[PDB]
């Protein structure tokens, strides 16, 4: 579905956690993505974030072109609910 939203993942902000890990952050010259996912966390339950999904932007903030630290800050910046955008588009397509 070219026309529309790539796929914004809005998860409920709760101390409990999201259930997703991220590695990198313009440190090793690699894009930000989900390193590991909890088989029993909010994310897994929701159904949208999986190991590999590249983080495009969070809370309406471009992260792709920023250091890990930034990402972390954004997540905290949110309140009640966060917005994690990802790209599920096929490398070829």
């Amino acid at each position: 579905g070219s026309s529309g939203s790539s796929g914004v993942v809005e998860l409920p902000k709760t101390d409990e956690g999201l259930g997703f890990n991220i590695m990198g952050g313009k440190e090793q010259n690699s894009p930000i993505y989900i390193s590991r996912v909890i088989p029993g966390g909010v994310a897994d339950r929701h159904g949208g974030l999986k190991r590999g999904d590249q983080l495009l932007s969070v809370n309406g903030v471009s992260v792709e072109g920023e250091q890990h630290e930034k990402a972390v800050e954004l997540l905290k910046a949110a309140q009640g609910s966060v917005k994690l955008v990802v790209r599920s588009g096929p490398s070829s397509g």
